[PDB]
DNA sequence: TGTATCTT
DNA sequence: AAAGATACA
């Protein structure tokens, strides 16, 4: 048992020996020596530990991990108990309350419940320097997360990609827009949420698409 | 003070 | 590249 889930490792391990990945891992190691980097090393790949890769139905793609202490744990927007949901997650919960009739605030911020249902909770960049949003961009993570999206694009059908923010949306070009369903809106951070996230109705729309394709919907209350 | 996006 | 301007606690 290790950092990568077995099915994810099987289909992404071809990246490990590539120069960009070696330089990426080297960069993160050096950063960890001189700064506080989030999430902890053992939690960078938590997004591979929640379901088999073939059972992914929905992809939520954000920018990068939470950059405050004890927040980021390898699932986009998620915080483990007893950590309070950050402003971004409270905004996600606010949208869910208007979008999903039966949804009420769960009283915690752990999104493992969604991930287990086949919702990939990915960020475009997978580490961050404390207190500095997007500080680890353009270092190799983009190419790696491109490999994640590209594998899913090729080996699946009728996926729902939810691309939240400019940086997540860079991956839109790698997705077959007829074969899969790309929904795009502003990042749920208070700095950007007012630019379309509120009222985007991504959660109900996702389930509409899934049910149309004959797939089981996500129970957004199941956390 | 703290939580993106556009523009240059 | 990287920095300045731009809802609500």
């Amino acid at each position: 048992m290790e950092f990568f889930g077995e099915s994810w490792k099987k289909h992404l391990s071809g990246e490990f020996g590539k120069p960009y990945f070696i330089k990426l891992m080297g960069f993160v190691a050096e950063e960890r020596k001189h700064y506080t980097v989030y999430p902890p090393p053992h939690q960078v790949f938590t997004w591979t530990q929640m379901c088999d890769i073939k059972d992914v139905k929905v992809v939520i793609l954000g920018q990068d991990p939470y950059h405050g202490p004890n927040q980021a744990h390898g699932l986009c927007f998620s915080v483990q108990r007893p950590v309070p949901p950050p402003p971004s997650l409270e905004n996600i919960y606010k949208e869910l309350s208007t979008d999903i009739e039966d949804f009420v605030h769960p009283g915690h911020g752990d999104l493992s419940g969604w991930a287990k249902q086949g919702v990939l909770l990915l960020n475009a960049v997978l580490t961050v320097r404390a207190h500095q949003a997007n500080s680890h961009k353009e270092r190799g993570w983009e190419q790696f997360t491109d490999a994640v999206v590209s594998w899913l694009n090729q080996n699946s059908n009728g996926l729902v990609f939810l691309l939240w923010g400019s940086y997540a949306q860079k991956k839109g070009s790698a997705i077959d827009r007829k074969r899969h369903h790309v929904l795009q809106t502003a990042h749920p951070s208070p700095l950007s949420v007012y630019r379309g996230f509120f009222g985007c109705r991504h959660f109900s729309k996702t389930n509409e698409l899934l049910q149309k394709s004959g797939k089981k919907p996500i129970d957004w209350k199941e956390l």
